[PDB]
């Protein structure tokens, strides 16, 4: 099932964005009220855009992971369809990373990684591949707890055998999730900056991999290496990932760069 909302019990408060269905809202939802995002179906939809805006719900509903953007609801019977989610007050993680750019430490980084990766090892638990995991489709609440979204081509984020292949699989989210723990390590740099789709498919063919972030823990960049190992199966799992940043985590002078031993 999907919890069925009635219309009367969202207010819509504050335009957030415009979505692939229409507009998305910041709102409150009425169960103590909550903050909410919105998801409208634009009037004058086609029953294939009905079905895929739906559908996001649907998959969405299969999961509930501290992680796992929590699926509030949909408005289905009623004109215009939404789909209610939890807020998250601090946006986009990317956008996010670059407003804050060195304002956070090393273990708090570390730590919203470990979130990342635990939303990813529950999905890949669940054999859901997602194929486009990006800092941009992660959200990041009031305290910094960050989580996946966006169910339902971008080249440098995609392992070469996916690109390739078409072999999408959870090893592939894998080498994703390299990429975004160099744009949470870089505060939201773009990967492969400004290089061509080409340029960047032909150097990590010969052999390229991003280099190591400012202030990177030794640990960390290799895990990155790790995740773009070229040969899928040799690429750590996400449970691995999760054991390997809770350890890091745990001892946390693994995590410290000069200015922790001098100005
Ligand atoms: C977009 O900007 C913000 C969004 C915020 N919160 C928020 N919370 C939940 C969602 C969104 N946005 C949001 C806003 C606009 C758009 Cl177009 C989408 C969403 C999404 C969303 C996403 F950010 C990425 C992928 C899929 C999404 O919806 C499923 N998911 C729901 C908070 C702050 C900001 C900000 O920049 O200050």
């Amino acid at each position: 099932f999907t919890t069925e909302i009635h219309p009367s019990c969202v207010t819509r408060q504050k335009v957030i964005g415009a979505g692939e269905f229409g507009e998305v809202y910041k709102g409150m939802l009425k169960t103590k009220e909550v903050p909410v995002a919105i998801k409208t179906l634009k009037a004058g939809y086609t029953e294939k855009q009905r079905v895929d805006f739906l559908g996001e719900a649907g998959i969405m509903g299969q999961f509930s992971h501290h992680n796992i953007i929590r699926l509030e609801g949909v408005i289905s019977k009623y004109k215009p369809m939404m789909i209610i989610t939890e807020y998250m007050e601090n946006g986009a993680l990317d956008k996010f990373l670059r407003e804050k750019d060195g304002e956070f430490s090393v273990l708090q980084l570390v730590g919203m990684l470990r979130g990342i990766a635990a939303g990813m090892k529950y999905l890949a638990n669940m054999n859901y591949v997602h194929r486009d995991l990006a800092a941009r489709n992660i959200l990041v609440n009031s305290n910094l707890v960050c989580k996946v979204s966006d169910f339902g081509i971008p080249i440098r984020w995609t392992a070469p055998e996916a690109i390739s292949y078409r072999k999408f699989t959870s090893a592939s989210d894998v080498w994703s999730f390299g990429i975004v723990m160099w744009e949470v390590m870089t505060y939201g740099e773009r990967p492969y900056w400004e290089l061509s789709n080409h340029e960047v498919m032909k150097a990590i063919n010969d052999g390229f991999r991003l280099p190591t972030p400012m202030d990177c823990p030794s640990a960390i960049y290799q895990l990155m290496m790790q995740c773009w190992q070229q040969e899928r199966a040799r690429r750590p799992k996400f449970a691995d990932i999760v054991s390997i940043l809770d350890k890091l985590i745990r001892a946390p002078d693994s995590l410290k760069t000069l200015a922790d031993f001098d100005p």
